């Protein structure tokens, strides 16, 4: 029994832990299956997984004393780093503790009579708790590549969502598929230690340079020095990635001038801020969308010195979602120990003890298969628990068809459940709307205790308005889940839980 189960000890499991323990005195359990905190930066440690937001950003804002304290390498932070962050947050405020590592969730059933939730672990533990934090992140169980034959296959086959240690590329022919973020972030990091590279790709992305140079200790001073602004301009960002977010339209300028702040951008480097920091309307006018990608076009054929090769490598679908990061990526294909197979013109069709195949019969030889091949989303970690709420209603057959949410964070039919980085919140870094959200939650369950009630859930009407305050805003938009940022977004639960929590009807003992 408790005030509330946690389940998750990445970022968003951690902060909602130490808020509800050491800021409202809550009598709190934290789940996760990892045998240590971190989330994502536990269970994922590839070859060069990096953060798309900086260094000095994707950390805890509410810590003052870490944020002069915390070590700041290169602008943006290496998996391991973010791990002993997480790590030594964990350490500083006594987490683990209230944590039971290696302890999946199986079930949460919601008792309507006791008004607080039953949930049984893995190992079978049944823990009753009035509160529901389910911080689970955004990407959950990964892509299983469903290719034939892949049982054959006799050298290393390994998933980037459960890289092992102790990998050598030395000497090794190696096949990596998949060329989304995940898989860029490899093939940088690895194509100079292997023997030979294929590439599977299926469908070429645009990316930017990253620029991730070392901080130097004026640097890192500049930023210690004015932190407290830094974050002020965080809260009143879109997306909170510390970027002079353009209002600038992109045709409203030279050739000559649109060419330069295209260029000033990607020298400095980062996806967001290509996109939202040279010009204002990149994700909402087409003209613009494809003078960006053209912008891109045209870096790759410079960049990439045999053509055909570049040719592959340029997307040509008609407009522009968010660029990748790299660190040196268009830059591996002119290597001679590199090479790109199109999978898409080219599949693979099977694959024997020792080869993958493609269409055209040919047999790519390798010693290692790389799967960097993306995860399920944000609903995925929901339904592939049994999770019921009224009417015994699990979130499975809730949500079977798309999900949705209050707020981000709560679910019509589904009470006392409180979702952190859950479906339906704002396009920003992940850490603001962690803290925003578990400070949201947090006041709420104190407001809870404070009016003696003891049962919270918003009304499918609350819910759809919502559902449709993200089509409007998305529809002013080119991504053919809720935008128009993270002040606003701010704004949108703060005008929610100054009006007495419009839309959760609140039950009272
Ligand atoms: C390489 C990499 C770089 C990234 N860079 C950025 C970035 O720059 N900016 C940004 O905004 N975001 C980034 N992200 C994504 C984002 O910041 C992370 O996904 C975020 O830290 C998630 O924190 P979280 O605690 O909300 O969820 P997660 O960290 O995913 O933690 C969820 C935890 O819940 C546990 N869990 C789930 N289901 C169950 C269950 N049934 N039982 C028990 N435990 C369960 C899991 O074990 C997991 O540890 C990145 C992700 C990766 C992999
Ligand atoms: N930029 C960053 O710092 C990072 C961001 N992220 C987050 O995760 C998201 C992307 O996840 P990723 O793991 O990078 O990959 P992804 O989610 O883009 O994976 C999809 C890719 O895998 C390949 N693929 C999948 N199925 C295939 C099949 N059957 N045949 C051939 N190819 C196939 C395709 O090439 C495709 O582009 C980002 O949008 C971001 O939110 C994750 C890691 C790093």
């Amino acid at each position: 029994d408790f005030d509330a189960i946690i389940i998750g000890a990445g970022f968003g499991g951690l902060y909602s832990l130490k808020k509800l323990r050491d800021d409202f005195n809550l009598k709190v359990r934290a789940f996760d299956r990892a045998t240590e905190v971190g989330g994502t930066w536990f269970w994922n440690q590839y070859p060069g997984a990096l953060s798309d937001s900086e260094t000095h950003l994707y950390c805890y804002s509410w810590d003052k004393e870490l944020l002069q304290e915390m070590e700041i390498k290169r602008k943006y932070i290496s998996q391991p780093d973010v791990l002993a962050y997480l790590k030594r947050v964990a350490d500083k405020h006594d987490l683990r503790k209230d944590i039971q590592f290696e302890t999946g969730i199986r079930s949460a059933y919601f008792d309507e009579e006791n008004s607080f939730w039953n949930v049984t672990t893995e190992n079978d533990e049944k823990f009753t708790a009035r509160f529901l934090i389910t911080a689970l992140g955004p990407l959950s169980s990964p892509h299983l590549p469903v290719i034939k034959g892949i049982e054959t296959f006799k050298g290393e086959l390994h998933h980037t969502s459960r890289w092992p240690k102790d990998v050598t590329f030395s000497g090794k022919r190696v096949g990596v598929i998949g060329t989304g973020s995940t898989g860029v972030q490899v093939i940088t990091a690895i194509a100079s230690q292997v023997k030979h590279l294929t590439v599977f790709q299926r469908s070429a992305q645009y990316s930017v340079p990253i620029g991730n140079v070392v901080m130097s200790e004026t640097d890192v001073a500049k930023i210690k020095e004015n932190y407290d602004q830094i974050w002020e301009n965080v809260w009143n960002s879109a997306l909170g990635y510390g970027l002079n977010e353009s209002t600038l339209p992109t045709m409203s300028v030279s050739a000559e001038e649109r060419d330069k702040i295209f260029e000033k951008a990607w020298q400095e480097g980062g996806g967001f801020r290509f996109m939202f920091e040279t010009f204002g309307d990149i994700a909402v006018d087409e003209t613009a969308n494809i003078e960006a990608q053209n912008f891109i076009k045209k870096k790759i054929s410079e960049i990439v010195k045999d053509p055909f090769v570049a040719k592959k490598l340029t997307p040509t679908d008609l407009y522009a979602c968010r660029p990748l990061c790299d660190s040196g990526y268009y830059e591996i294909f002119n290597r001679d120990n590199v090479s790109l197979e199109d999978v898409k013109a080219n599949p693979i069709v099977e694959i024997k003890e020792d080869c993958v195949v493609t269409a055209d019969g040919v047999e790519h030889k390798l010693d290692m298969l790389i799967c960097a091949t993306g995860f399920d989303a944000v609903d995925g970690s929901y339904k592939r628990i049994d999770i019921r709420g009224k009417d015994g209603i699990s979130i499975k057959d809730h949500w079977k068809d798309g999900p949705n949410s209050y707020l981000g964070m709560m679910v019509s039919n589904f009470p006392n459940m409180f979702m952190v980085f859950g479906p339906n919140g704002p396009l920003a870094n992940s850490p603001p709307i962690i803290e925003t959200q578990v400070r949201w939650i947090a006041d709420l369950i104190g407001y809870a205790e404070d009016h003696q009630i003891n049962q919270i859930e918003a009304t499918k009407d609350a819910v759809d308005n919502w559902t449709n305050t993200c089509s409007d805003i998305a529809n002013k938009t080119l991504f053919a889940l809720y935008m128009g940022g993270l002040k606003e977004y701010r704004n949108q639960i703060s005008e929610v839980s100054n009006n007495n929590y419009k839309g959760c009807l609140l039950k009272q003992s």
